[PDB]
């Protein structure tokens, strides 16, 4: 629990479509599909050893290599899994709420996730009246920075991350200036789906 | 902890700060741990003795409520969480003025801490939201946009807050009232710089 510096993966993903989306449904409905939502997002996160950080509205914060350690390696090729089963379970959602009136009748749910690797002080942050574990540091800018950045319904990554994935299934690079970094980055767009 | 997702008028308050990996990048990671801690130690003290419920942290961001998981006069609700953002921004000064002592900023060119806090109050479904593996408390909807928007654009060591909030402040206790028009909303919206001291 106790916060020290590691080397961890972290994993962001919002959708973009939400709001306009619940903007029909009482509240009710709209409580309906985000847990439906996020109830899948977990689902793909723990499947694939995960630790789920935070819910930020519609964004879910993961964490690969804490608190529970994780080969470098392990971490990046969860945290795709991760990505990519999740784009799945949109499909899958999109597929529904389109058939049901929430979605089609609106523009159907878009995805945006961005995943980074480096070190980030990692423990229990906060106070007596409200402590949580995450991480914190550049790298958790970065990949959050990653995730607003990238296209819609697309995975990116940090080369940090990209060097352990198979050079046929980038799709896309490109050096990005993100806010408070001086170096630029080099970002990848990861294929959806595998190989 | 076990209330299920419904609509209410609760009041939203964001603030954050500028100036952590900065202040931290003087120090190594345990340094950081020991002052984010530091920080978040006070804010969350001018959350609790106000009454406001402790939502979140999104980092160095911190999300209260102010009208649930208890019940709160929509009154009550604006003038709990003004006074907060009042204590809040008055140990940030403490707080700086500590570091900068400490050589943690002011130094190595590393400016002090800046404060940004935004309120609105309205409708929002409040609740446990997420599924059986993972639920947090938590307000949803275009009011808790609103309110986190209210606090990215306000000036540094601001509070910025929305008409239906400022209809319960003293009409000479606000600053500023200008017109700024938010993301995804269509109607622009009326905004108030508030005085960070009372009267
Ligand atoms: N429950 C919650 N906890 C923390 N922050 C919340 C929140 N609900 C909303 N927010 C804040 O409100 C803002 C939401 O606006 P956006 O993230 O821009 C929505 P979007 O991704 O553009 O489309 P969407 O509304 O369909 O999701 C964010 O800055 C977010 O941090
Ligand atoms: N523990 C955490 N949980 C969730 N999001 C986090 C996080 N730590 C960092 N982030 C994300 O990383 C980003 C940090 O960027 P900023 O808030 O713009 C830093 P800043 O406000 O420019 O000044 P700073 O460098 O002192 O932090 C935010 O979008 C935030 O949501
Ligand atoms: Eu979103
Ligand atoms: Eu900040």
């Amino acid at each position: 629990m106790r916060p020290e510096p590691r080397l961890i993966t972290i994993l962001f993903s919002d959708i973009v479509g939400f709001t306009r989306m619940s903007n029909a449904l009482q509240s009710q409905g709209v409580a309906e599909l985000l847990n439906e939502y996020l109830g899948e997002m977990t689902r793909a996160v723990f499947e694939n050893q995960g630790t789920v950080d935070k819910f930020v509205g519609d964004a879910i914060m993961a964490l690969y290599g804490a608190p529970e350690e994780m080969s470098p390696s392990e971490q990046v090729r969860r945290a795709i899994a991760t990505a990519r089963q999740m784009l799945v379970a949109l499909e899958k959602l999109n597929q529904g709420w389109q058939e049901r009136g929430l979605v089609g009748r609106v523009p159907p749910v878009r995805f945006r996730c961005g995943i980074h690797q480096g070190m980030a002080v990692v423990g229990l942050f906060g106070s007596q009246e409200r402590s949580d574990f995450t991480a914190i540091g550049p790298s958790v800018n970065i990949a959050a920075r990653l995730q607003e950045a990238t296209a819609p319904n697309s995975i990116m990554v940090s080369a940090m991350v990209a060097q352990y994935v198979p050079d046929e299934e980038i799709i896309k690079r490109e050096f990005l200036e993100l806010k408070g970094i001086d170096e630029p980055v080099m970002t990848c767009v990861i294929n959806p789906n595998m190989l």
